[PDB]
DNA sequence: TGTCCCCCGCGTTTTAACCGCCAAGGGGATTACTCCCTAGTCTCCAGGCACGTGTCAGATATATACATCCTGTTCTAGAGCGGCCGCC
């Protein structure tokens, strides 16, 4: 219990910076013109943009417990 | 018959094997829509098969000729023997 608590504290303490970095992810216009940005996780909805990272990773953990996340993709999302 | 070096029986310490357990994700297995070319004819015709035959390379023949193997004679190296020489 305390180990999972410390892991969630490590998630939440940097969450206010990670969410700000993701929400202000300035994509390169030249990479968008040439189709160079990574859209591997954006097709299945694994992107963290436009939402809080902690609630999204709680939902991701719930579905990974449910066994329909194809776990290595969840590793890539993390 | 010998021998010695190559393999076997066993002590010891690593070393990976098998079961215990967990997901994954290509991949075997199944079902269905569709589509080409293979089953089956019609006709024929040009390549394939039966027959006849001039022929051109293989075999028989034999003196000549290879061709290597077996054997006889000689060359040269090695061990044994005897004569000569120096020392006690």
């Amino acid at each position: 219990w305390t180990t999972i608590y410390e892991r969630l504290l490590e998630i939440k303490q940097m969450n206010e910076r990670v969410t700000k970095e993701i929400n202000t992810r300035s994509t390169v216009t030249f990479a968008k013109d040439l189709d160079l940005l990574s859209s591997q996780l954006s097709e299945m909805g694994l992107d963290f943009v436009g939402e809080d990272a902690y609630k999204q990773v709680l939902r991701l953990s719930r579905r990974l417990i449910n066994g329909d996340l194809e776990h290595q993709w969840f590793e890539e999302s993390l």
